[PDB]
């Protein structure tokens, strides 16, 4: 997350981290057996962890379970990164309490101006590279469709928004990617894509998740 502060140990409740060996990107708990991510996040052999802070050392609220299959939505396109979407359904459910808990899935879609949370364990450099092991927190506010638009150009379809600042400085990363970005307790959006990070007029996108609502009930429904 770059210019992001510290979250605090399990103060986001609903953000894990997904592993393959390392830390590669973040998730969302949306219910104790099943994780939304991003699909350009997708890797066979996949290991959620949750009740993390400090991704490198065991603290006592971790839980480890692995994928018992993961699905990626039916029309993402990895070229335009449109439907950037992917589910995982856990091999255990896991035990929810207030330092591990799923969060909701919105019921109507975010307006520009609302101010969001995005957190993950990204890159915080805008130049260079720097990884931190405990969770970074940053607050963006939805940027309009025409800002957006006009930032990326023949980019955005209806299924992406923009969020974060157009003076720069201030953004989600590379390894934040399939994290959440959280709008009055609901989950609005996945981390998906962005020019860099943290440049000027090269605001973060998105996946819009209001827009997959019904896919998303349907298939936990049917798996
Ligand atoms: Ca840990």
């Amino acid at each position: 997350i770059v210019g992001g502060y510290t979250c605090g140990a399990n103060t986001v409740p609903y953000q894990v981290s997904l592993n393959s060996g390392y830390h590669f990107c973040g998730g969302s708990l949306i219910n104790s057996q099943w994780v939304v991510s991003a699909a350009h996040c997708y890797k066979s052999g996949i290991q959620v962890r949750l009740g993390e802070d400090n991704i490198n050392v065991v603290e006592g609220n971790e839980q480890f379970i692995s994928a018992s299959k993961s699905i990626v939505h039916p029309s993402y396109n990895s070229n335009t990164l449109n439907n950037d979407i992917m589910l995982i359904k856990l091999k255990s459910a896991a035990s929810l309490n207030s330092r591990v808990a799923s969060i909701s899935l919105p019921t109507s879609c975010a307006s520009a101006g609302t101010q969001c949370l995005i957190s993950g364990w990204g890159n915080t450099k805008s130049s260079g590279t720097s990884y931190p092991d405990v969770l970074k927190c940053l607050k963006a506010p939805i940027l309009s469709d025409s800002s957006c638009k006009s930032a990326y150009p023949g980019q955005i379809t209806s299924n992406m928004f923009c969020a974060g600042y157009l003076e720069g400085g201030k953004d989600s990363c590379q390894g934040d990617s399939g994290g959440p970005v959280v709008c009055s307790g609901k989950l609005q959006g996945i981390v998906s894509w962005g020019s860099g990070c943290a440049q000027k007029n090269k605001p973060g996108v998105y996946t819009k998740v209001c827009n997959y609502v019904s896919w998303i009930k349907q298939t936990i429904a049917s798996n």
